């Protein structure tokens, strides 16, 4: 009966669906994320990959004809964007220990050589102990094997969380881009809204930040320290865009907090 699993409830969708699973005799929990049925094959094989505390853990696959069945690592904290109180956002001792999490998942993964590229709250969850883990590999891709770095070109993101060089030039790096999407939502955290639709120059919010107007929101929220590393992941240039090497010497990332 071990292998017995009911679905207990529907956890979203997104893009099929994602259902609550619980074993019949262990009452383990378990996601299972249902699509109808290339792109599923890929994300199957990076998260064979996947081994880290800050990174949804995945269990295996089975196909029930059309139908496949990812299981995967439940969260039952949900969503890191239910965290963030709109215009708000959260206290800044519990904005920097997600801000950890996320940088220690995000250095596992570029260090395997995949780039996840759609950081954003809504793919962070949070398990029992509020720990963030890292979710979703539909749109994640080898950047690096055999230590060579490959350039991406694809578009894809979230328009808000996307770094302005995906919008600008035909080939980029892909860690600056994860990188900025980390700042995205540290600001999000911070401030409980986004800065900007997209990093454009049509946008007069990314304008406004080009020009150093941080006396306007959310800017305005934020307390000079997070600030301080916010200006420099949030550089245009992703050549001159701070690396996670560096995020990590950072004087608010090393700021002991305490509510
Ligand atoms: C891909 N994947 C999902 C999970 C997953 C694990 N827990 N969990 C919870 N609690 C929610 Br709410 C969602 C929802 C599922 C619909 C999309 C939302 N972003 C998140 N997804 C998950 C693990 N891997």
């Amino acid at each position: 009966f071990v292998e017995d699993w009911d679905l207990v409830q529907t956890l979203g969708e997104g893009a099929g669906e994602v259902q609550l699973a619980v074993n019949r005799v262990t009452e383990e929990a378990v996601a299972v994320k249902i699509v109808d049925m290339e792109n599923i094959k890929k994300e199957i094989c990076i998260n064979k990959m996947l081994n880290h505390e800050n990174v949804v853990k995945f269990y295996g696959h089975r196909r029930e004809g059309n139908i496949q069945y990812l299981f995967l690592e439940y969260c039952s904290g949900g969503e890191l964007f239910d965290r963030i109180e709109p215009d708000i956002g959260m206290p800044e001792p519990d904005a920097q220990r997600f801000f950890h999490q996320l940088m220690a998942g995000v250095v596992y993964l570029h260090g395997i050589g995949i780039t996840h590229r759609d950081i954003k709250p809504e793919n962070l969850l949070l398990d029992e102990r509020d720990n963030l883990k890292i979710s979703d590999f539909g749109l994640a891709t080898v950047f690096r094997y055999n230590n060579r770095e490959r350039l991406l070109n694809k578009m894809c993101g979230t328009l808000p969380y996307v770094a302005p060089e995906l919008l600008k030039r035909r080939e980029f790096h892909a860690e600056p881009v994860d990188v900025w999407s980390c700042g995205i939502v540290l600001t999000a955290m911070l401030a409980g809204e986004l800065p900007w639709d997209q990093p454009s120059d049509s946008c007069q919010e990314y304008s406004d930040w080009k020009e150093k107007k941080t006396y306007l929101n959310p800017w305005k929220k934020i307390d000079s320290a997070p600030l301080a590393l916010l200006h420099k992941i949030l550089v245009e240039n992703p050549s001159a865009r701070i690396t996670i090497p560096d995020i990590k010497k950072d004087r608010w990332y090393n700021k002991p907090l305490k509510k």
